[PDB]
C-alpha cells in the first residue's frame, strides 16, 4: 500500500469506518465481511471494497449502541453473512439473517401476502377504480431487476437474476453486474442468494387500462429478446410496444394497499440479541459457521462441545466429550480454539497440551470416541476455503475445497 | 376489429371510443404517440374472437325486397 496523495491513511475504506484517529485492538477477517474492535470499545463492521454499493445496510462505523452493555467485548467472529462477538458472560450476533431464517421469514410474508384472496364466506365488494395501486396476484416474490451477492464456486458474487425462481428448491439462470460492463448467464441456487433489493421493489407494472373485466398493465423493460433496437428515445417503436404490452385479467392481481409494502419484512438484523447460554459456563472458544455458532462451554471440570441454532438462541446440538474434562482443558486454558470457515469446512478443536481434538460422530449423534493421531502440539491454524480452477467440462472434481 | 397485438391467449384490438381521457384527435397514422396507443388499446382473448378466412365474402344476404 503507498498511498501517495494522502499517505497518512491508508485502506481507501477506512475514511468511510470513521477510523482515522482510533485506536484498535481487535480483529476479524473473512471472505467477504470483516470487522474490528477498536480502543473505544466500539466495533466497525463492513464488507469487500467490490460490494461498496451495497455497503448502505452492509457497512458500520465503529460505534456502540445502547442496546450492547458497553463492556469490554472479549473477542469476534464474522463469517459471509452475520457478525457475531463474544463479552465475558454474553454472546450477542445480528448481521443477514441465515437462508433458511430468511425463507421462513418469507413465509411470513408470502402467506400474508396472499391477503386480498377472499374466503369461503361472502367477502365484501372491493372499492375499485382504473389505476388503483394493485400489483400481480402471484407471489413470485423476486423478478428480475434485483442485485444480490452469491458466494458459491469459491469465488464471491453478485449480479441480477432473469426469472422468477417458481420451484424454491430448483436451479436458475442468472447474469452478472460486473462494474466493467459499466465501464454472463450462470445456472445458480438460490441457497447463497441474499436479495438485497430489500422491501418493495418488486412491483412498478403500473396499471393503465381498464376494460371489459380486464386489466391493461405494462411492466417497464418487456420488451422482447429480438436483435431490434430497446428504441427508449421519442421516436420509439409504437408497433414494439404495442406488441411488449400486458394484457391480464382483474382476477389475476392483488391489491397493493396505501402504505403497505408488497412483501413487508427485513432481509437484514440491524439489531443486537442474546446468543443464550447457562450461567457460569465460560465460553473456552468460539466461531460462527453456517450451522450456527460453534462454542465450548465450562462449568467446574465440565466441558461440552455444542452449536447454538440462531432462532432459539440455545446449543442446538451439544454433546459431552468422550474423555475426561481434565484432558481437554489441559493446563493451558487460553490455548483451546474452534476454527470453522462460516459455510463450508469441517471443523477443528484445540485444546489445551497443544496438539488436537479428532473429530468424528457415531451413528447416535455425539462425538466418536476419538483415534489418536500422534501429532505434536500446534501453535497456529489457518483454514480457509480455495476454488479449483479449470475444471474440465464441470468434470466430477468439486469446485471448491479446504486449505488447512 | 383490428386486432393489432396478439401475445399468447390475449389479444389487444381497437375499437372506437378508446381512448383515454386525453381529448386529442385518433393520429393512429406515423405521429401516434406511444401513450396514445399505451392507453386507447381494448383488451380481448382469442376464445373471444373467430377467425374470418382472409378472401372469404360472409353469407350475409339483405333481407330488402328490391324487386
Amino acid at each position: 500500500y503507498r498511498n501517495a496523495q494522502n499517505p497518512s491513511l491508508h485502506h481507501p475504506r477506512a475514511t468511510f469506518l470513521g477510523l482515522t484517529n482510533e485506536k484498535i485492538v481487535l480483529l476479524s477477517a473473512n471472505s467477504i465481511r470483516a470487522t474490528v474492535a477498536t480502543e473505544n470499545n466500539k466495533v466497525a463492521t463492513w464488507v469487500d471494497e467490490t460490494l461498496s454499493s451495497v455497503a448502505s445496510k452492509l457497512e458500520h462505523t465503529a460505534q456502540t449502541y445502547s442496546e450492547l452493555q458497553g463492556e469490554r467485548i472479549v473477542s469476534l467472529h464474522c463469517c459471509a453473512l452475520y457478525t457475531c462477538a463474544q463479552l465475558e458472560n454474553s454472546l450477542y450476533w445480528w448481521g443477514v439473517v441465515p437462508f433458511s431464517q430468511r425463507k421462513k421469514m418469507l413465509e411470513k410474508a408470502r402467506a400474508k401476502n396472499k391477503k386480498p384472496k377472499s374466503s369461503a364466506g361472502i367477502s365484501s365488494m372491493p372499492n375499485i377504480t382504473v389505476g388503483t395501486q394493485v400489483c400481480l396476484r402471484n407471489n413470485p416474490l423476486y423478478h428480475a431487476g434485483a442485485v444480490a451477492f452469491s458466494i458459491s464456486a469459491g469465488i464471491p458474487k453478485v449480479g441480477v437474476l432473469m426469472e422468477s425462481v417458481w420451484n424454491m428448491n430448483d436451479s436458475c439462470r442468472f447474469q452478472l453486474r460486473s462494474p466493467e460492463s459499466l465501464k454472463n448467464e450462470e445456472q445458480w441456487s438460490l441457497r447463497e442468494v441474499v436479495f438485497v433489493e430489500d422491501v418493495k421493489n418488486v412491483p412498478v407494472g403500473k396499471v393503465l387500462k381498464v376494460d371489459g373485466a380486464y386489466v391493461a398493465v405494462k411492466f417497464p423493460g418487456t420488451s422482447s429478446n429480438t436483435n431490434c433496437q430497446n428504441s427508449s428515445g421519442p421516436d420509439a417503436d409504437p408497433s414494439s410496444l404495442l406488441q411488449d404490452c400486458r394484457l391480464l385479467r382483474i382476477d389475476e392481481l392483488q391489491v397493493v394497499k396505501t402504505g403497505g409494502t408488497p412483501k413487508v419484512p427485513d432481509c437484514f438484523q440491524r439489531t443486537p440479541k442474546k446468543l443464550c447460554i447457562p450461567e457460569k459456563t465460560e465460553i473456552l472458544a468460539v466461531n460462527v459457521d453456517s450451522k450456527g455458532v460453534h462454542a465450548v462451554l465450562k462449568t467446574g471440570n465440565w466441558v461440552r462441545y455444542c452449536i447454538f441454532d440462531l432462532a432459539t438462541g440455545k446449543a442446538e446440538q451439544e454433546n459431552n466429550f468422550p474423555t475426561s474434562s481434565i484432558a481437554f482443558l489441559g493446563q493451558n486454558e487460553r490455548n483451546v480454539a474452534i476454527f470453522t470457515a462460516g459455510q463450508e469446512s469441517p471443523i477443528i478443536l484445540r485444546d489445551g497440551n497443544g496438539t488436537i481434538y479428532p473429530m468424528a460422530k457415531d451413528c447416535m449423534g455425539g462425538i466418536r470416541d476419538p483415534d489418536w493421531l500422534d501429532l505434536p502440539p500446534i501453535s497456529s491454524l489457518g483454514m480457509g476455503v480455495h476454488s479449483l480452477i479449470n475444471l474440465p467440462a464441470n468434470s466430477t472434481i468439486k469446485k471448491k475445497a479446504a486449505v488447512i
